[PDB]
């Protein structure tokens, strides 16, 4: 076995309410689903997968993909690293 990923420390910071994550794509219709399931923020959706989406109730798939897609972009961002962006320069 190999363990490593396990480490990311959750925090209200750099985080958004599941509601906002859905309203951003107009999928707030799954608010009661995520809430009841036990998902308040997007982060909590770190252990979520299409399988779970279609499980919670999500009948239509076309929506599932749209939900996960964003989650991937968001979650990926969720980081506790400083801002580092430089312009055109060699040395």
């Amino acid at each position: 076995g190999s363990s490593g990923s396990s480490g990311m420390s959750s925090v209200s910071e750099v985080n958004v309410d599941i509601k906002d994550f859905l309203m951003s794509i107009n999928l707030e219709q799954y608010l009661l689903h995520f809430h009841e399931s036990g998902f308040t923020t997007v982060k909590d959706c770190a252990a979520i997968n299409d399988s779970l989406l279609q499980k919670i109730g999500i009948s239509p798939t076309g929506h599932r993909r749209r939900i996960l897609k964003q989650l991937q972009i968001i979650l990926s961002k969720m980081q506790d690293i400083p801002i580092y962006a430089s312009g055109p320069s060699s040395g």
